């Protein structure tokens, strides 16, 4: 029965080829087995419930419920920090609740109102208004739409609009895509207009804390 | 090889003489009062219909100098801290005609250009604050505001403000100011490319029309 | 007599220059003197608030020249020059400037909004006319200031600022003024590219420094 035997060297090389193929195929399914922590419309449906309250208590109760629903995915009270944001000609403030390489969640708004450029991200951005007014002017048009508390503005990837927030506008924001590339835009005016390097450090530290949380949760 | 430099500078001098004579003997396609009156006739119409009528009338008054509908594109413009949108109808190295405005209003720096700019308001308001002064002026639909070369002002467009702009001077120099916030504030390279492509299309049209 | 090591005398000279530089910096701080008191400019400007801003500016300039001869720029060197920074735009007229102090009339006829800037200096703004909305870092509310009031901005603090139409104020700043001028020309370089405004601003600083140097060296 010499025709049933298999040499050892050919078997070793064939198993190397087999593991090569298996690894090159199961690496692909990592994009097919993608798992987002939050559903796409879950953040909006969650924030639309707290829009009736004042934005302070609304933020507090929303953070409580978001920690209850996704334990180990929201930054603790020790690392929650309002930091300024200057980009595209507008200025607001953010408080980062969750931050990964594919997702981010943050409270965002302005107490004075601000106008400017929305930016062109490799990400989809949802903004659910808790208070105030939002004015969006889409590219190519000559008109603008207004959004009120409870409503959600969706901003697809690659799109560019003109944005205007009235006085005392506050919203939650969810972002799915290449988050670092968006962080590149959200710090342009901070570098070339405001020179507020302390704010740069604060935003980068918030991102680092979010990533540390998302990694320590994956390991425990 | 010492005479090669002499021949090079000789050809260069003759070419510069040709260029100087051509720049001096060049006429202008449009007139300031022409654009002003055309934009003033339509100021009572809704800005969409006014834009359309003005484009058709400019096409029939100067054929071969207005871009076709396939090359007409609205492009955002972030400059001097303000953000509007423009649609280029005509653009050479000495003139340009465009439609400008904003649906949200915007404030910022007018720019320090090497050119004279004329804006006839179709709709909205235009607040101009001149350098060295402590008060501002306001222009309403139908009126024209002139920004002279070397002048810098503060500008404020109210919500839903649209105008027709006619600029005359060293047009390539305004590109530095018009795209500064695009590079350092918005990082919108796609809009930068759209702007450069509109300029290139205008130059292509003018060249082919001059050559027939 | 004995020798010292190549690393021994090195650290010894390091400690020597440390002692020298520290005690010299302390001697410098000890001899530091200020032309204007911490609240002098505000107290003086509040007296002229409420009038027409032109008349208030003229009377305040006359009063400052009377109270501090040799520290206020002459009429031929007074000039309104635009300022673009942190996304906002206004106009300034410098009356006094050194490496540690400065005084200027500031304001806008259109109103503006933007980043106040994070300085190594304490800056007070006394309002002659208009409105001043301030949004402090870490808060979701804003404070409005009317003519007669003074807004103090501490070193290291960063706020969002908004001036209503026809807002005019007097301002006194104390600290590392060059660091403030670094921010004061950000949009002028990366946004407006108005090099003539940059020249006007730097020439005003040079004139203030020249007046201060002449008065320090020759009195009067
Ligand atoms: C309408 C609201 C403005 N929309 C534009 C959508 C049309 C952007 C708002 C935003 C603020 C702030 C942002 O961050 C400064 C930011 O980008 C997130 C990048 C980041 C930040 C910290 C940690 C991790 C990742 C985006
Ligand atoms: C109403 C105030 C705005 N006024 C200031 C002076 C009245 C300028 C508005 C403008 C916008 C946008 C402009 O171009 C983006 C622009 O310059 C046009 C030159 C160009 C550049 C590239 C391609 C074709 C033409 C000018
Ligand atoms: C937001 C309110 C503006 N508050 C900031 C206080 C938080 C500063 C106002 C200022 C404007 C503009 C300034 O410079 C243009 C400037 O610095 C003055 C120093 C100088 C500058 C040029 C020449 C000589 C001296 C200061």
């Amino acid at each position: 029965s010499m025709q049933w035997a298999v040499g050892r060297r050919w078997a070793w090389a064939a198993l190397l080829l087999a593991v090569a193929a298996v690894l090159t195929q199961v690496v692909w399914l990592w994009l097919g087995t993608q798992s987002f922590v939050f559903q796409r419309e879950e953040i909006a449906q969650l924030a639309r419930q707290y829009a009736g309250l004042d934005h302070e208590l609304a933020f507090s109760r929303l953070i409580v419920e978001l920690r209850r629903l996704h334990p180990g995915h929201v930054l603790p009270d020790e690392e929650l920090q309002w930091v300024f944001v200057n980009a595209g000609g507008w200025m607001g403030a953010m408080c980062l609740l969750h931050a990964s390489l594919s997702e981010y969640v943050l409270l965002f708004g302005t107490a004075l109102g601000s106008r400017g450029h929305s930016g062109r991200y490799w990400a989809e951005i949802s903004d659910t208004i808790i208070s105030g007014t939002f004015h969006q002017w889409r590219e190519g048009t000559t008109k603008s739409e207004v959004f009120y508390p409870g409503e959600t503005v969706v901003h697809g990837p690659g799109e560019a609009t003109a944005v205007e927030w009235g006085p005392n506008t506050w919203m939650v924001e969810y972002g799915r895509g290449v988050i670092p590339s968006t962080l590149a835009f959200a710090l342009a005016d901070t570098v070339f207009s405001t020179q507020d390097f302390l704010t740069l450090f604060y935003t980068l530290r918030s991102y680092a804390r979010g990533l540390r949380l998302e990694l320590t949760t994956y390991l425990f």
